């Protein structure tokens, strides 16, 4: 019952989960701290890149054993492709083709499934970094093609190698140049670590047992769906905050604004997903570095196909980056339709009603007549409840191929797809 559960909660799932989660990240945090301290010694830049290459090798070996060879071969192949087309204006195109072949080949089961699934996050960060550097060289954001040691240090940046957020090559070079260790930096690292541990504890203990104990038929199914979604969300938040901690602790994730340093790297915004304004905001706030990467390097390059086709291409690239599994592929394919339909419907509603009911908050200078009214707040609350409903529906899959997805979405009576279809019908009608 609830009494015995709360009698055994502390020694049962708080301390065990916390100890386990801490004991499998402490060496990575130590290597990130060593990289931060070593990069403040005034060493030459190539020595810093070689040191983080060695640290990335040791971190990849520590987390993925001998299997790390696939990430190593991906990094070597990416540098080979970048060097072969170093004088072309389509470096991002060639690198994206290389990545596509590599990742697909991996999905084709040429490599062991448990192996592919184990280190896919690191192969994703390496692929994102390589494609981003190729497109930045194409667009002129990066002036010259990097030397081998700089490229390999960028791929094996120890704050970003394991669970790290994608960072740009310029952001990596700024981390290499170094910044003074300050109280603000340490507070950022500590806050990120504390939030990570809290999210992990919530994901493992509070999340799955939320409704039977913590909180006092179709409703039951939706409650189970919601708690599976919220637990999956806190697992993602744990990874996000841990990635913030590692990246900041290695010396990255700062913004030199108006000659004022702000360690403000944000990977995930839990409040914007748990309390959502729109599903577009949810998708963006899920993994901000990933959302930026996909917008800047997939969405803008696919704009020649139209807006909707570019959205589908971006979500398919998201599928490719996170691994092709029917549940996640179905979730991302549904997310494309959900975000597109809700975005265009909220734009049309905002235009017709002259209201601040867009998928994001309006700027302080916007032409909408109704900005803070009761109807605007009611419509925004209705769309936020629809976003929570979509989150519970899509997150029910993450408590497993076609049959599991069909069964889990039939227990919810395919409600979110009907709501998305109904919202699209409403969109067309008002227009
Ligand atoms: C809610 N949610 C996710 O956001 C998610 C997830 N799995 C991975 N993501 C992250 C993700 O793919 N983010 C994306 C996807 C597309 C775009 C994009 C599209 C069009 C234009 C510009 C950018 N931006 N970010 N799951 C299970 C989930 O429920
Ligand atoms: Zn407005």
């Amino acid at each position: 019952s609830r009494q015995e559960f709360f009698q055994q909660l502390l020694q049962g799932c708080l301390l065990p989960t916390a100890q386990q989660g801490l004991d499998q990240i402490w060496l990575l945090l130590a290597i990130c701290l060593a990289c931060r301290l070593l990069w403040r010694l005034g060493l030459p830049s190539y020595l810093k890149h070689a040191s983080t290459v060695a640290g990335g090798f040791f971190s990849l070996y520590h987390f993925f054993q001998l299997h790390m060879v696939w990430v190593v071969l991906l990094s070597l192949l990416c540098y080979l492709v970048l060097f072969l087309c170093r004088h072309s204006s389509h470096r991002g195109v060639f690198l994206s083709v290389t990545i596509l072949i590599y990742l697909l080949m991996g999905e084709m089961h040429m490599v062991d499934t448990v192996t592919w699934h184990k280190m896919r996050g690191a192969q994703m960060i390496v692929a994102m970094k390589a494609v981003s550097l190729g497109f930045d060289l194409d667009r002129g954001e990066v002036g010259t093609v990097p030397s081998p040691v700089e490229f390999m240090g960028y791929l094996y940046f120890v704050g970003t190698i394991v669970f790290g957020p994608w960072i740009s090559f310029h952001s990596y070079l700024q981390a290499v140049q170094g910044r003074p260790l300050s109280a603000r930096w340490l507070q950022k690292v500590a806050r990120s670590l504390a939030l990570a541990l809290l999210c992990l504890v919530l994901s493992t203990c509070v999340g799955p047992y939320l409704f039977p104990y913590f909180i006092p038929g179709t409703m039951v199914r939706w409650l189970r769906a919601y708690e599976s979604a919220v637990s999956f969300h806190f697992s993602n938040y744990f990874v996000g905050f841990l990635s913030e901690a590692t990246a900041t602790l290695a010396g990255a994730g700062f913004t030199e604004e108006k000659d004022h340093l702000e360690w403000d790297l944000t990977v995930s915004k839990p409040l914007n997903v748990e309390l959502p304004r729109s599903m577009v905001e949810v998708v963006t706030s899920w993994n901000l570095p990933m959302s930026y990467w996909l917008n800047n390097y997939v969405f803008k390059n696919a704009l020649r196909l139209g807006t909707f086709s570019a959205v589908l291409v971006t979500y398919a690239a998201s599928a490719l980056l996170h691994g092709f599994s029917f549940h996640l592929a179905a979730v991302l394919l549904s997310l494309a339709f959900i975000t597109y339909v809700e975005h265009v419907l909220r734009k049309r509603l905002a235009r017709i009603l002259s209201a601040c009911v867009l998928s994001k908050r309006c700027p302080p200078d916007c032409s909408h007549q109704h900005r803070l009214g009761l109807g605007v707040r009611a419509l925004n609350l209705l769309f936020g409840a629809l976003a929570i409903f979509h989150l519970a529906y899509l997150g029910s899959l993450f408590d497993y191929g076609m049959a599991y997805t069909v069964h889990k979405w039939s227990e919810l009576s395919w409600a979110s797809h009907w709501v998305t279809f109904g919202c699209w019908i409403f969109y067309r009608l008002i227009g």
